[PDB]
């Protein structure tokens, strides 16, 4: 289908363009979900400390390594530094905690989960008595230096960012004494949020973009009835039907043809397999442009708690 399975990052490593997402995958189901994914061909898993299921994901990876279904070098494991760990002195420990839970001795990619730093502590979202999230005074350039140390200590092969707008990406690229550029910016992207500008900017700098919530995150906990629904969009279903594929398969193939990495989440064995079977057809340039035309600047993940945080990413146009 004129589609290679991996693309080149600016650290010299290759990254599988299809990965399994794990946000919201319940701890009692994610182990089998990851086993099934690897069994059917996935080599890239997207994780995060904040998803609270890294231990269970790790059980799956470890078993598949033990069974010799796959070698570690063939796996591409991604995790993310949570906001309460931006303080320089906490970054390594957060990384090591994720490594211990995932049962790995290194990550292929470690991302700053959000540009917004929070006060350190047990709570993922520390609040003042009025309900506001309490920020940290750490700035993202120092956090980036801490991330660079992880590469130099061998804990991760690549470092990157997530939910950074183009000015924030630019701030890193212009950092005095920058040692390693971000390899990846992982951002929300689907036909209702097409991200033409941010994607063009990142790619122009050699930063690879990963598209999250490619199916529109129907299981997002804050979903409402008025919300659009990609999987129910007759226009998208029509394109699927024309190709004898499912609507989800079209939604996953879409970012692949824009040179994006994409990470659909499922804990359903049947859908896990379906979501991987997207290398056997090609959307036309017309299909692509039609899908792009559906942009609404509609976000699943707007982090509405933190609009007042100085580093909140989504006030900027991109
Ligand atoms: N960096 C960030 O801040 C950030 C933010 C959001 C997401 N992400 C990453 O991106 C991943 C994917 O995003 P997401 O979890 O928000 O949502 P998503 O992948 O767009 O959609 C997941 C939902 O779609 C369902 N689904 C999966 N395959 C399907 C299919 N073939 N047909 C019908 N329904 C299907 C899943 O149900 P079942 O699981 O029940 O099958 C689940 O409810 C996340 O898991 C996470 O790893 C990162
Ligand atoms: C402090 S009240 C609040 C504020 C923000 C959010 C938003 C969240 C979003 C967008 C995500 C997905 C992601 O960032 O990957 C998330 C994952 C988690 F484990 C926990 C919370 C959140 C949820 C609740």
């Amino acid at each position: 289908s004129h589609m290679a399975s991996r693309l080149l990052l600016n650290n010299g490593a290759k990254m599988p363009i299809l990965g399994l997402g794990t946000w919201k995958s319940p701890p009692g189901q994610v182990t089998e979900a990851v086993k099934v994914a690897i069994d059917v061909g996935y080599r890239h898993i997207d994780c995060a400390h904040v998803y609270q299921n890294e231990n269970e994901v790790g059980v799956a990876i470890q078993e598949k390594l033990r069974e010799q279904v796959v070698k570690r070098e063939e796996l591409f494991i991604v995790s993310k530094l949570w906001c309460t760990y931006h303080e320089k002195g906490l970054v390594k420990g957060a990384c090591q905690k994720t490594l211990s839970d995932l049962k790995l001795d290194y990550l292929d990619l470690y991302l700053i989960h959000w540009p917004t730093g929070f006060k350190p502590g047990k709570e993922f979202f520390p609040l003042d008595e009025s309900g506001n999230v309490v920020p940290s005074d750490t700035n993202i350039l120092d956090t980036w230096a801490a991330m660079e140390e992880l590469v130099d200590e061998g804990l991760v092969k690549a470092i990157g960012i997530s939910n950074f707008n183009h000015l924030q990406v630019e701030m890193i690229l212009n950092k005095p004494g920058l040692k390693y550029k971000p390899a990846v910016n992982q951002i929300e992207c689907h036909p209702y949020l097409t991200q033409e500008k941010l994607i063009q900017y990142c790619q122009s700098k050699g930063i690879v973009v990963t598209a999250y919530s490619p199916l529109g995150s129907p299981d997002r906990p804050w979903a409402k009835p008025e919300d659009p629904s990609l999987l129910e969009d007759p226009r998208i279903k029509a394109i699927a039907a024309k190709h004898n594929k499912t609507t989800a398969q079209v939604l996953i193939r879409f970012p692949m043809q824009r040179n994006l990495v994409v990470i659909p989440k499922s804990v359903t064995p049947e859908r896990i397999a379906e979501n991987f079977k997207v290398f056997d057809f090609e959307l036309s340039s017309q299909d692509m442009t039609t899908l792009l035309s559906y942009n609404r600047n509609w976000r699943v993940c707007a982090l509405l708690s933190c609009t007042s945080h100085k580093d909140y990413p989504f006030h900027e146009e991109f």
